[PDB]
């Protein structure tokens, strides 16, 4: 792409700070310069559930950019310290009209997200929670922010976070993770988990 | 006007005909002039699941349009007889470069699908198959094509059709439905959801 636009109103969010609130009416779009964010929605009873993560180089807040406008579709919460660049929907359109290559980057990312989100539907329907938990570990293993470990990879995730990803409570995800430990797949630490392999 | 050769290149598919096979590597996208299509995924044994539906005016086959490739990520099956226009990635790409509003239209449709697919995750999550079968009954109750009933709502559905919605077998749906008639929700050709 060519998103080297000087003007971008870059701001900083410390870990766990909420950047976007689902249901908000905002005509603004974001670009992650550094850090990562968590995408969250509410499930059947209003329980918060994690749909996925976005990283440096990803856009977010974009679903409303293509127009009667609509409300934000999810919460965007900084997972680590984030530096983001904010751009109005209107200003971004004038850049896209001047160079559509910024839209192809955006379009490429929604296709990627649609694919993963489509796959999440298949995982929830075809895998049980234990298989659902196992895929999550090997999924975030390969995804960014994982540290290569002497015995495999180290990822930053909690038993509570897996519960919101796979659709399970913390205690039951903890029992699955305890079983997976003697099965030799993982080792749970304070704020991290080490996937062996 | 749609686009340049929006209707220079039609193709008609009859109901139940597969238009796109998941895993295929092709670089062309489609536009539904008439009819509707079903988006489906499969598990390892061939278990057969509906992700959503698209209708006249929708593009599909677009997820590969942004590569510099990939395989189709899902099956696209004509639900009724479809009239579709076939467009090369190059033609759409050598025409959107001239007017990006046609890109906005596609993007608007990808945004709606991501939102719809995201919501589907939230509803499907935290429930097991039994809850999903029960949910499906209440979701088809509200459907516009449903039917009001003296004792509740009447809906036209098969065990196979429920199995394609929730991602389960016809046999597993039957016992779950058998329990609900005994568990005080239902009476199953047609179905009547009591409420
Ligand atoms: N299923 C998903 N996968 C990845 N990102 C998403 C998903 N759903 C929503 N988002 C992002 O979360 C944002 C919430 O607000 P917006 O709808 O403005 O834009 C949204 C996307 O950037
Ligand atoms: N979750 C979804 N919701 C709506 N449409 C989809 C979904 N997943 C895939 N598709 C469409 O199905 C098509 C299958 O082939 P493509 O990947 O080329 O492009 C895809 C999209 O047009
Ligand atoms: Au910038
Ligand atoms: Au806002
Ligand atoms: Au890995
Ligand atoms: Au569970
Ligand atoms: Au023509
Ligand atoms: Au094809
Ligand atoms: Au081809
Ligand atoms: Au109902
Ligand atoms: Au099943
Ligand atoms: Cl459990
Ligand atoms: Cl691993
Ligand atoms: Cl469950
Ligand atoms: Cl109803
Ligand atoms: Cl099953």
């Amino acid at each position: 792409l060519d998103k080297l636009l000087a003007h971008c109103h870059r701001r900083r969010y410390t870990a766990k700070s909420t950047i976007i609130y689902a249901g908000d009416r905002c005509e603004t779009l974001f670009f992650i310069i550094k850090g990562s964010v968590t995408i969250l929605i509410e499930d059947d009873d209003g329980r918060e559930m994690i749909i996925g993560y976005l990283n440096s180089g990803d856009f977010f807040g974009e679903l409303g950019l293509f127009e009667s406008e609509q409300e934000r579709s999810a919460w965007v919460r900084a997972k680590v310290e984030c530096e983001v660049a904010e751009i109005s929907y209107a200003k971004f359109r004038e850049l896209s009209q001047q160079d559509s290559e910024i839209l192809y980057t955006l379009g490429s990312q929604m296709a990627d997200r649609l694919r993963k989100t489509t796959r999440k539907v298949g995982d929830l329907a075809f895998l049980d929670v234990t298989g659902r938990v196992a895929r999550t570990l090997l999924d975030l293993c390969q995804q960014p922010d994982a540290m290569t470990h002497p015995d495999g990879m180290q990822i930053k995730i909690t038993r509570q976070e897996i519960g919101r990803i796979v659709g399970c409570s913390r205690e039951m995800v903890g029992r699955v993770l305890k079983s997976l430990e003697e099965q030799g797949l993982v080792h749970v630490k304070g704020k991290t988990m080490v996937v062996f392999g």
